[PDB]
């Protein structure tokens, strides 16, 4: 699987997707003095950023653009362990490269904290991790339903629904933590700016919520017909 | 039908859908001091919240996420009486659990009334119930058309159109009552906060509008070919 | 054709569509003192109002919801003269009934002019009619493309694209005339409020733009294969 | 190919698409004193303007509405050199005609600079061209994926995804350069108003980003099965 050319294109697609998502998402969330972005305006930038990249790079790599979604796909036996390892590595490397490019093009008077995720509105860490658990739970449920092969009778809008699911969470999670929903999106400006205050919330939150969202869909809500041998073959790099 | 495993998954899906809809909808409608949500911003949160859950949980339970829509489907002979009973029970229980989770994670200085539906802009109860009758009439008409099996030639966007229909009503109903459109969404913060002022509007309004919307579609606009025996078989738990 | 039951359902659908479009569109465009609607907020209400009704009532009557679109379909030989006569009559009657219902439910301190179309931003009548010509030209081009039977290979999003085309024009036409784009939507609050200042712009503008948009699509851009006898048969009530 | 009637309809469609895109996009981006458009409001006008015209004129000319996308399609061997020459000529002529019509209908007190692209927020030319390189890279990647014939199993939403990709870039690029993303959209008000300050950014930026976006999709991400003779036949006007 690693030696495949299509796999290398998938890792680069995940690298490029997280690079563009962090570039277009964090840049629109900056504190622009002339026109301060609204919560809906930031929500649509993060929202349509995923929806654009799912349309653009969904047929190449699946367009996870998120370690949490990659972990959720790993728990749901949708991707291999080696593919999930390379996708997370590509997502984390692409995010930092996306935030470093944004930090290099934005004026110094405007970057500030580069839109790091921080506990806002006097929200404690206990409440913050609970929001991120539910913010990514609806994203993973919407992603698994949109990318479900059992629903081929109604293709629907896989790109927009997944994209609008990110916008839905940002209309809520901005008021608490800036709506992380993505460990790569949180680590991208934290590495550049050195602001790692309460950074465990944006990692434990989205990952646990994605695991619970994946276990709900694949084992409780809509269980597939895959056997134990079939699930182990997908995980351990067998075609 | 009750003994079926797929039915139990449908009741849990309706429980989880109303839990997430109240969580993501009421939370974005709170009076955040730093960034007060606009009418469009609240509309898209309630709007894309339904659209996300219809994509996520439409193939499992139908994604009613509303007693009014469940009643409308019951009048239109789309669901059984026992399924409608369990869906409303799951919707009301999920909504209160969704509002209690939101009340426990939001700062005390920010919860306030937890975005209860109230008569705003000096609107009387008589005018308020008339808006909710039309707010849910367009939702039920859009839901029945999006989920119509006779329109298989053009699947369209069942998730987005239903979701955007909720956003359409919220661009109007926020100025009158906060745009209930859902007895579960109205009862969710009313139970927690104890604010039950003019609560009959948010129950009589959406239910009558959903009944009229269901009778318009199934008996006036687009009548199906189901006989009297077929309609009674669907209602009284017969497969 | 008149004696057909499906035709009577189409006239009532056009009556109900324009009733709901005027109800949900004009109400969200009112001058609410606590939360004055933005240009985008009014655009999405008029925008998603058409998109909801096209999804809801497109398979019943075509969901013109506009005399201009009905005239455009009449020029393009898509509907009969008798169907276009009854659709415009249903649209004009539904619009006034929709605006009268909105005027009866809105507080007196809030109705004001009930969001009548008026020349705003010191725009003269000459410039105003030129905008409405282009506002409805893009709507008719998007409607004819979305409802084209030759494009069955790609159904796309007929409901959302038509709906978002109305939102596109409202992001421009609000600053000039309140973005009429619909003689029924303009006549609805003008009749109730008695404000008929420069009302010819909102009739000559959208009608000429729809005729030019229909002649562009059906005779210049994408001409069909219909003969002269086929076009006359569709117009003069022949099946 | 030039003698074909369908080709002449494609050039007029590209002329009309860029005329309407500049008309509806620049007009909504003007400095209206009563209601100054937000960054999201301008983003949706430019965003839904492309999405409407892709739905309306995608089946006639491909709905490039952009020299950069036309160049990207030329590099990707999707259109001929003669078709790309005529599309750019139609796009540039339509844009100036679209901006001249908007300048003639807008009040003198409101036109101002007619929403020319300018370096805003103290952004230098070096940083500005880097944003436009990435703004058009995501547009070209989304356009090529939406119009890919290999993805016929999932048609998706070609009109909305391409349209929302333009809205995604405008949520970011407005704060830097007004989000050109289109040499025709930049040259349209620059010619009328005579404001050509740093105009090379809005030409070098989108063109290089479209070339890189086209080379990424067609040679790195999702290479097709076209041979060297097949690519040369498409480019040099051979059917």
């Amino acid at each position: 699987e690693l030696r495949s050319i299509a796999f290398s294109r998938a890792v680069f697609a995940e690298f490029l997707a997280t690079l563009l998502f962090v570039f277009f998402g964090l840049g629109s969330a900056l504190n622009w003095p002339q026109a301060l972005p609204s919560v809906l305006q930031i929500a649509m930038a993060f929202g349509l950023g995923i929806g654009t990249l799912v349309q653009a790079l969904g047929h190449i790599s699946g367009a996870h653009i998120n370690p949490a979604v990659t972990v959720a796909c790993l728990v749901g036996c949708h991707v291999s362990v080696l593919r999930a390892a390379f996708y997370v590595a590509a997502q984390l490397l692409g995010a930092v490269a996306g935030a470093a490019l944004l930090h290099e093009i934005t004026p110094a008077d405007i970057r500030g904290d580069l839109a790091v995720n921080a506990l806002s509105n006097s929200t404690t860490a206990g409440q913050a991790v609970t929001v991120e658990l539910f913010l990514t739970l609806q994203l993973v449920l919407c992603i698994f339903a949109s990318t479900d092969e059992r629903r081929g009778e109604n293709p629907g809008t896989p790109a927009l629904s997944i994209g609008f699911s990110v916008a839905l969470g940002h209309l809520l999670g901005i008021h608490y933590t800036g709506c992380s929903m993505n460990p790569a999106r949180s680590l991208a400006p934290a590495v550049v700016t050195g602001k790692f205050d309460d950074h465990w919330v944006f990692w434990i939150g989205p990952l646990v919520g994605a695991i619970l969202g994946s276990l709900l869909y694949n084992y409780v809500l809509f269980p597939p017909a895959k056997s134990l041998s079939e699930r182990l073959a997908v995980l351990k790099g067998l075609e």
